[PDB]
């Protein structure tokens, strides 16, 4: 498989305006007629390359003659001397029920269905399946009309009709152009959840959620977010919805996460189905996450979107950003900003030390499917962001109004997208623009020195990124970095120099350099690296105090969370070493103190105090060594959960019980005193043994929302409680038949501490909810084991790698994109010791020789093993 490379971009010989569709629809062999009118504007000489695999073509016309010049090699259908402007005829068939990788149009249950990002409408017909080809489309669907009532495509309904022999038929017309991948289908019998948006200039909006049969019950939250994401939109960023009907159809069996198709979103269910009993706060929060996300879309990635696919942080940054912006206005900002960061230092760093590290514009492809990540999303946005700090909200607004004025209707590059800001900002962002190309996380080393002589406070700023595995060379980008400064009341110094005042946001775009501040009365506490401003890694060398300073009087609540952060760091990397010496637990008692304080203080904000309480995962945590030791940071973890247990026994109590609700809602306040007194249930459910097991029991049995039900079981089965296996054998039995909260079990059966958990696993390959078809059931047993269970993947005899290897064998051949999810954990061998990276490399050298290796693994064993 090879390689392609961004700088190898040329525009097209041949564009594509208009298509018209056909399907005549049937799970076992659906035959489609494309009609499509096409120009030349390259040589007059150079044939028409279009893409197609597994597709059994049966005709060829040009014009209405059957074309005898003309060609299929791999992957191609080339068609030679035609005129400059032509109507093409191809009529080709596809067999749905075969398609066991989701890929194209593939069967979903009973309904059918379409992805087709990054390069799936080319399993569909043959065609120019590049995101630079924007065409109108019209789509006809027959088929059977007991088996498939419902027939939707993108746009609105143009024609319908009745046929013999029980079929029938919809068109559908979509007047803007689009790129293929925004193209889909859906055929299948659902219920549906009917409702209306009225825009702020008075378009009346359809809203249409189709969701299997039987679960209406579940489907108006989903609604209710895409409203308040269609208001959102309208308030922060002026943009309305351009069409008449809004279709969302969830489906069981879907790769990604959900699809932003223009106007009939295709959605996992998982990111749609909640009701109290089955879905949690973060699942209702990630709802409407998603919902938000790809509603976005609609303007960030359909009106404008990608020249190529090198350019998908283009739509993804700048969707992620949208998304992150949405649920901060509407929740909490704070919250939404630490968990965030969370994902960049503990997931998105370890992708950007591995041997996939690209630059959030990827310069070398094998399989795009491989290139949705953390780091063209979760880094992306956070460029976004930064662009968003260099010039404020309302300079930010002016270029996001630049950007749909020059490009709406057409397909650009992220080039186009910063020159925009540039421009309407006059903000010079060329060196910022490295961002781009650059792979890996700088390192910003802070020093500082405070004058009393002459009242300055110095700091001394370097930056450098080490060599990735993709790029030998690197250079200093521009890296926004805030500060504040505080006097010993903790109030905040104002920065000033020779009389004027500075920005708060340095510009670090050296290696080196200085910035000198005047008028500072008070030897300063500073907070650094304020909300995260650049994605770097911070090395300052805090003292304990200057720390719990911060977390009592640090101005954003996102400060006093970095703080404890910070401060539980040194004794999680001074833990790891005693472990490996065999030597127990060590913890100041100012430590302690501080996790006290923050317990007590009456005026935090509960949702502030829950994530100061929430330690750091098991990959946070990872991210603070360059070797991992994935055992000992698991028992780390655990005897650190112990340790505060003890300590602040009688404070944890205290505060679990001042914030019980009876009435469940989904409101922020509600949330967040919830997610305090979960925080506190995990630290009890690690005190004494028999108080523990009757507050967990209890709070599992008497629970009234499916949130405080999972708190309560995952802490039975983290701290191995007495109840554990009655309340798993329990909720087995309630939950069984219901795919999506099944998940969230085995989840917790692939996470446990338990010795035998491997065993466990294998054991549940054959449960009656669990099923190597789903890919939800699928991450959720084997992914969770490998991606979240490190202590027992990496068991030392090595059979977490044996287990991985045996199911990548079936899913390489039945799913490549979910096994390229699921080889990860493999791909980072060079974090671990030698007889680790001896077994990994070993499973990876096993893998490299399967029979029929698709690209998307080939791609990450190839990186992994050089
Ligand atoms: C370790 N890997 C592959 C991942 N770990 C966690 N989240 C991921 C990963 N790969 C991609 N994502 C998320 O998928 C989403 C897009 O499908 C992005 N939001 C990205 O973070
Ligand atoms: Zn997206």
């Amino acid at each position: 498989p090879q390689a392609k490379y961004r700088h190898d971009y040329r525009a097209p010989d041949y564009q594509i305006t208009d298509i018209d569709l056909t399907f005549d629809l049937d799970a076992q062999k659906t035959v489609v007629t494309a009609v499509s009118q096409a120009v030349r504007h390259g040589a007059s000489d150079a044939p028409l390359r279009l893409n197609g695999e597994d597709l059994k073509l049966v005709s060829v016309h040009i014009n209405d003659e059957p074309w005898t010049a003309w060609k299929e090699e791999e992957g191609a259908l080339v068609i030679s001397n035609l005129p400059e402007r032509f109507t093409l005829k191809i009529i080709n068939e596809i067999s749905p029920a075969a398609n066991t990788a989701l890929e194209g149009l593939y069967q979903s249950g009973d309904a059918l269905c379409t992805q087709c990002e990054a390069e799936g409408f080319r399993h569909i017909t043959y065609y120019l399946d590049r995101p630079d080809v924007l065409a109108r489309f019209t789509t006809k669907i027959i088929a059977d009309k007991i088996k498939y009532p419902f027939l939707l495509s993108n746009g609105n309904r143009v024609a319908q009709g009745e046929l013999e022999n029980g079929r029938h038929w919809v068109q559908w017309q979509d007047p803007f152009p689009k790129p293929c991948y925004l193209f889909a289908l859906v055929a299948g019998d659902f219920d549906v959840l009917r409702d209306t948006f009225t825009t702020r200039s008075g378009r009346e909006v359809a809203l249409e959620l189709y969701v299997d049969r039987g679960n209406l019950d579940r489907a108006p939250w989903a609604m209710t977010s895409l409203k308040n994401s269609m208001k959102w939109d309208e308030e922060r960023f002026g943009l309305e919805y351009d069409l008449d009907i809004y279709m969302i159809v969830a489906v069981d069996f879907f790769n990604m996460g959900a699809m932003e198709n223009k106007g009939l979103n295709i959605f996992n269910s998982k990111y749609v189905l909640a009701r109290t009993d089955t879905a949690t706060d973060k699942d209702y929060l990630d709802i409407e996450r998603v919902i938000g996300h790809e509603y976005f879309h609609n303007w960030t990635g359909n009106r404008v979107t990608c020249r190529d696919w090198f350019q998908l942080s283009l739509k993804e940054g700048l969707t992620v950003f949208r998304d992150q912006e949405f649920s901060s206005d509407l929740g909490s900002r704070a919250v939404n900003r630490i968990n965030n960061v969370r994902t960049m230092r503990g997931l998105q760093f370890a992708e950007d030390a591995s041997p996939m590290a690209h630059p959030i514009r990827p310069d070398m492809v094998i399989e795009m499917n491989n290139f949705y990540t953390l780091t063209v999303y979760e880094k992306g946005a956070e460029v976004i962001r930064m662009i968003h700090t260099l010039l404020g909200e309302e300079n930010f607004q002016k270029g996001m109004q630049l950007y749909f004025e020059r490009h709406d209707g057409s397909a650009a590059t992220c080039d186009d997208f910063v020159q925009a800001m540039e421009d309407a900002s006059n903000v010079d962002l060329s060196h910022f623009r490295r961002w781009y190309s650059q792979s890996g996380t700088p390192i910003v080393t802070v020093k500082d020195d405070y004058n009393p002589e002459t009242e300055q406070y110095t700091l001394t700023i370097s930056q450098r990124t080490p060599a990735t595995p993709d790029q030998a060379e690197k250079q200093p980008l521009h890296i926004p970095f805030a500060i504040e400064l505080y006097d010993n009341e903790g109030k905040v110094i104002p920065l000033q120099k020779g009389g004027h005042p500075v920005n708060s946001v340095l510009n670090v775009t050296q290696a080196e350099q200085t910035f000198v501040f005047d008028n500072v009365y008070f030897q300063p506490v500073p907070a650094l690296l304020c909300e995260f401003s650049a994605p770097v890694k911070l090395e300052y060398k805090w003292s304990d105090q200057q720390l719990t300073f911060l977390m009592r009087h640090a101005r954003n609540d996102f400060s006093r969370w970095d703080a404890a952060q910070s401060l539980l760091a040194t004794y999680i990397k001074l833990n790891v070493a005693r472990h490996q010496q065999g030597q127990p637990l060590s913890l100041p008692v100012h430590v302690a103190d501080a996790f006290r304080a923050v317990l007590l203080d009456e005026k935090i904000d509960p949702a502030l105090a829950a994530e100061i309480l929430t330690l750091p995962s098991v990959n946070e945590m990872a991210e603070l060594f360059d070797i991992i030791d994935p055992i000992a940071i698991a028992e780390v973890r655990e005897a650190l959960t112990r340790t505060l247990a003890t300590e602040l026994a009688d404070e944890l109590l205290a505060i679990y019980n001042a914030n019980y609700q009876s009435e469940y809602r989904v409101e922020h306040e509600d949330i967040a005193k919830r997610t305090l007194r979960n925080a506190c249930l995990r630290f009890l459910a690690f005190g004494e043994t028999h108080l523990a097991d009757v507050l967990v029991s209890k709070q599992f049995h008497e629970a009234n929302n499916m949130t405080d039900a999972l708190a309560a079981l995952s802490a039975a089965v983290a701290a191995q409680l007495p109840c554990r296996d009655a309340l798993m054998q329990e909720y087995d039995d309630k939950w069984h038949q219901n795919g999506l909260v099944m998940d969230k079990w085995f989840i917790l059966q692939a996470t446990s501490p338990a010795a035998n958990v491997l065993e466990t696993v294998r054991g549940l390959l054959q449960h009656r909810s669990f099923t190597m078809s789903n890919p939800n059931r699928i991450r959720s047993l084997i992914g969770a084991f490998a991606g979240s269970n490190p202590a027992a993947f990496h068991a030392e005899d090595g059979s977490g790698y044996l287990f991985l290897v045996e199911m990548l064998t079936d899913l390489n051949s039945r799913n490549p994109q979910v096994a390229s999810r699921l080889i990860e954990p493999l791909i980072r061998l060079k974090r671990y010791d030698a007889k680790r990276q001896e077994k990994m490399r070993a499973a990876l050298e096993q893998l490299k020789g399967l029979e029929n290796l698709s690209g998307d693994l080939y791609e990450k064993i190839t990186k992994a093993l050089a």
